[PDB]
């Protein structure tokens, strides 16, 4: 995980 990773899966969402 990296912030990278969260911020994909708070886009997509």
């Amino acid at each position: 995980e990296d912030p990278a990773v969260d911020l994909l899966k708070n886009y997509m969402q």
